[PDB]
Order: structure tokens, then sequence, then C-alpha cells
């Protein structure tokens, strides 16, 4: 029937987001209960970004300083505080479109949409992972910071990401909603390493899953390997290694299928030693890595929110 | 900055959709103002959907017939209508969730944003094209049917596309909001051909500038060629040909880049002569023909609604 990459509905969060303004600077943030959730760097100019002193920075700023619009209403902002490197912003009015919500930090491998905003007005939306390497691959223009990423659990918004930078290498840095980065990246204009990434193996098998799911299966040959075997075969072409953990989590879509996750495994080794022969995988001519375990059953089961 | 597949925020949508239950069927809705519009086939059983004369089935059902509930609000039915293939149902209150809209019949090669949904609720966004066959290529269960595409327009929600069938062959046809099918196809479980499909070349082409915008790059010559030279080229390989109708809404893209439309062409058919030698492009193995050249502008100028 079908399979895409797709987002959770945006709704819940398009209500939360607000622009948030500081002197000069104007960030998106996220207007929750009666508080206001921001990049710390909204205090910032241009010259502060090479070297900045958050904490002096942030002492030259009253509640007043701060100019935060949801659309159109305004939010008298009556506190402020620096956590890590989140700005909050206490304001009068609690959001009346606040939705049921938990704060999450989300493992390497996780996926979430990202609502991308512009000026506090809602851009698009689009489905990511969080790299091995703690980055991510968005599409982020100057002005989408503070822009968040969510999962939705039937009502429940669960906030993971909230956009900060973006590396000279062209890839995206943030941190989760109390303000630590995910990965070794600062909010500091300087030069900064993201490391070596990998391919999330799990979610490789768990598109695989939803190929066969959907009709693709010309990849599954009848070649069975082991765990150590495989993960011989993933070390040489930079996976992530597969663990017991992952089999469990894929179990579901193993019995779903009659496909052993072990078998699963012989169809990606001889995918990675010998490629694709000019096939197609559910429209896609690399293997997707993007997919977990659990995307793939909500989306082959039709859960709604 | 990045460059991803991009769905339109969903709010506007999701404060439409609505549960249409007619005996035993249960469909989505969308309502608008005090009507709601849904797949005529809520009338159907199984049986009926083999050979269904929708007039006679419709003759016997009356307005109390039809269950209509947003979320766990009920809308009272005070009218029907068969408008086409849709259903129109009058309610006695207006949606007061109701965005400013219109009604659109898109041309093929456009794109939208799909709100699929099950039982009223939403379960996710994905974005898509019309194909030039006139099918879609989406992700639709069971009781996906009446979910609706759109394209918003800064305060404008415009309505494309409401999900009919699937197709023995997996993809997905539907209607316009009118109810006038995309295409040849009819709401009735027989199997229909869909007829050759083909590659969207200015489509193709946008997505080239996008990439050449977001630094890849390698797949640039110099080499030119002629429109009629290039089109021999798109037969071939079945794309559709190029016009200077197509040329002209290249133009701000060849403008930005400073890259004429028809080295962009030679580019092309150097691509569909060798591929891509196990390079990339924007992320992907193959030649992505799912954006517009308004959807690159957009996403690459950081468009807010
Ligand atoms: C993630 C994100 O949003 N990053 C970002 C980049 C650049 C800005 N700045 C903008 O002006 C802006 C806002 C929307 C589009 O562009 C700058 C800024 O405000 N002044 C920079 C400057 C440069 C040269 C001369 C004068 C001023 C900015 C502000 C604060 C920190 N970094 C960058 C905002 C956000
Ligand atoms: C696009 C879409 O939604 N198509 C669709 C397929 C199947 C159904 N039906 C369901 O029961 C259903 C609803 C959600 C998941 O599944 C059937 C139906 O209601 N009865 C079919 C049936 C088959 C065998 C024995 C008894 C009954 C249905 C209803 C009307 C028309 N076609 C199919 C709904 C929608």
């Amino acid at each position: 029937s079908g399979f895409r990459k797709m987002a959770f509905p945006s709704g819940k969060v398009e209500g939360c987001m607000v622009q948030v303004t500081c002197g000069t600077t104007t960030l998106n943030g996220l207007w929750l209960d009666d508080v206001v959730y921001c990049p710390r760097h909204v205090i910032c100019t241009s010259e502060d970004m090479l070297n900045p002193n958050y904490e002096d920075l942030l002492i030259r700023k009253s509640n007043h300083n701060f100019l935060v619009q949801a659309g159109n209403v305004q939010l008298r902002v009556i506190g402020h505080s620096m956590q890590n490197c989140v700005l909050k912003l206490k304001v009068d009015t609690a959001n009346p479109k606040t939705p049921k919500y938990k704060f999450v930090r989300i493992q390497p491998g996780q996926t979430f949409s990202v609502l991308a905003c512009y000026n506090g007005s809602p851009s698009g939306v689009y489905q990511c992972a969080m790299r091995p390497n703690f980055t991510i691959k968005g599409s982020f223009l100057n002005g989408s910071c503070g822009s968040v990423g969510f999962n939705i659990d039937y009502d429940c918004v669960s906030f993971c990401y909230m956009h900060h930078m973006e590396l000279p290498t062209g890839v995206h840095a943030g941190t989760d909603l109390e303000g630590n980065f995910y990965g070794p990246f600062v909010d500091r204009q300087t030069a900064q390493a993201a490391g070596t990434d990998t391919t999330i193996t799990v979610n490789v098998l768990a598109w695989l899953y939803a190929a066969v799911i959907n009709g693709d299966r010309w990849f599954l040959n009848r070649f069975t390997t082991t765990l150590n075997d495989f993960n011989l075969v993933a070390m040489k072409y930079n996976y992530e290694p597969l663990t017991q953990d992952h089999v469990d989590i894929l179990g579901p879509l193993s019995a779903q299928t009659g496909i052993a996750v072990l078998d699963m495994c012989a169809s990606l080794k001889e995918l990675l030693q010998n490629g694709m022969n000019g096939r197609t995988i559910l429209g896609s001519a690399l293997l997707e890595d993007e997919f977990t375990p659990f995307d793939v059953v909500r989306q082959c089961s039709g859960v709604t929110f």
C-alpha cells in the first residue's frame, strides 16, 4: 500500500511556535504553559557568535528587552533564566493551545519530525534521524533556529530537538529541550568536527522488512548468517554493530513477514557486497536508514493520534 | 543548508478532518464551513464495490443515516447531495476551525501534501506529486479514503486531492474536491490500467538546480544542447517533453545559479546516458522528480505561511 517518509501531523506544535526578538536578533521559540523556550544565542550579535560569553551577555538583558510574539498576540516577559544552551522566558499568559507534552532526550538512530519555522511562522515539516554522530541532515536556513523536533504518542507531544547551528559541513546540530547539545557541539561560530558517521543498521533492516511487506522482495536470498559474521561485514561497510537488543526490537516485523532477522541480515550482507544491480527498493537506489522498526510498524498498521 | 522532501504544516487541515459513517463503512471527511465532503463509496458495502449503482444506493439513504463525528463533536446532517464521485453532507454547524480555502484541480507534475487519516484522526503527512498518468504513489491503508491533498499559500489552503482507491498495482487514485477523478479511473473494484507513466522533466531539472545551490555540483559539465536535441533524449528515457513554458518557469533558478537551462539539460542528458557512477545528488542515487521549481524556490528562500 505504499511506503513514504512520513512526518507527524504538525498542528499541536504549530500552536506553540512564537517569535523571539532580543534587541536585533529574531529566532523561533516554543511556548508551553507560561514559559517560552528558545536558543540562548538570541542574545548575540554577529560578532558575539565568534566567542560569546553567554553569562556576561545575558547579564545586560532585562525581562523587558525580550519581545515575544505569538502571531499577533503579545506575551509579556516576567522572568528569564538560562538553562544550559536554552533561554527560558516566563510570560504572563499560559499558552491556551499547549498540548500534552514531555521533554525527551533521544538516542542516536531514533527519528523525529521537524517543524521548520522562520520568524515564528511554520514553513514545512519533514522526518529525519539523529545520526550516530549526533548531527542531523536537516533543511534549515538562517532564521530557522529555535525550530523543534518532536514525536507524537497518541495525545502527547514529546519534544526532543531544538535547532541551534549549521556546521561548516552543511549538517545541523542542536539541543534537547533542557538545552544540552547532542554530541560534542557548542553554540559558537568555530569549526567543529562531527566525527565519523555510520549507517543505522537496525533501521536499514526495518526498512527491508517494510519493503517485503509492500511487495519488493527481489533481494531475499536464502543464505543466513550469524550475528558475529554479519557484524564483520557491518564494520567493513561502516554500519553500526547489530546487537541482540536490535534483533529483539525487530521481532514483530520478523513475526509478520515470517523472515528471521538473521536471514534478513544475510540479504543485507549481499546487498552491501554486491549493490542493487540498478534495481530499487521502495523507490530508492540506496539503503535507507531513517525508518525505525517503530516507524515501519506505525506506517504499516495505520496508527493514528 | 540541506534539502528535504518537505510537506506543508498540517494544522489548518487537521482541524477540518472528520469521521463519516454510513451504516457500516467508516471513511474520512473534510469539514469546511457547514459542509462535509467525503468519498461517495462511504455508502457501499464490500459487495457493492464490485459494480455499484451509486444513484440507487444513495436513494436508500436519508440525512439521519449519516453519522459525522469531529473528534467528540457531533454534526447533525441536514442535507446530502452527490457531486460526481463525492458526497456532500450539509451539517447544522459551521466548522469553527475552517481556514481560508479554495478548491483547485491541479495539473500532472504538480506536488502537494497528503494528510493521511484513519477514522477521522490524522496519522502523518508527506509530500508527493500527481504523476503524468494521474496516479499518486502514496502511503494509504484501508480506512484512509477521504484523506486529502493540499497546498498552502500564505493563509489559504488549496485542496486539490481526495483519496478514493488503491489500484491492484499498489498505486493510488482519487478526485478533486468537486468529485472528478484524476485520470481515467472510476470508483469501482475492477482492474484499471493507469497507463504509461513518465518522469517529470521540469521537476528533475529544478532538483538539479537545488543540488547546485546546496553544493552538489559534480554533474555539471560544459556541454550545452538544444531543446529539440534534448527532447530526443527525453523521449528515449521516458521523460516528459520539455517546452519553452518549462524553460521559462525555471528562469528564476537559472538566474540564481547562473546556469542556463539548456546547460542544465546537457548535464541531465549525460546523467541519463551514463548514470551517476555510484555517486549521489542531494542524498539520492536516482533522479528525483517530485520537486517543482516552486518547491525549490520555497525551500531555498524560507517562505513561511
Ligand atoms: C539557526 C539560525 O537561525 N541561525 C541564524 C543565522 C543568522 C542570523 N542573523 C540574521 O540576521 C538573520 C535572521 C534571519 C535571517 O538572517 C544574524 C544577525 O541578526 N546579524 C548578523 C550580522 C552580520 C553582519 C552584519 C551585521 C549583522 C545573527 C544574529 C545572532 C547570531 N548569529 C547570527 C540569525 C540566526
Ligand atoms: C481508501 C479506503 O479507505 N478503502 C477501504 C477499504 C476497505 C474498507 N472496509 C473496511 O472494513 C475497513 C475500514 C478500515 C479498515 O478496513 C470495507 C468494509 O467496511 N466492509 C468490507 C467487507 C469485506 C468482507 C466482508 C464484510 C465486509 C469496505 C467498505 C466499503 C467499501 N469498500 C470496502 C473501507 C475502505
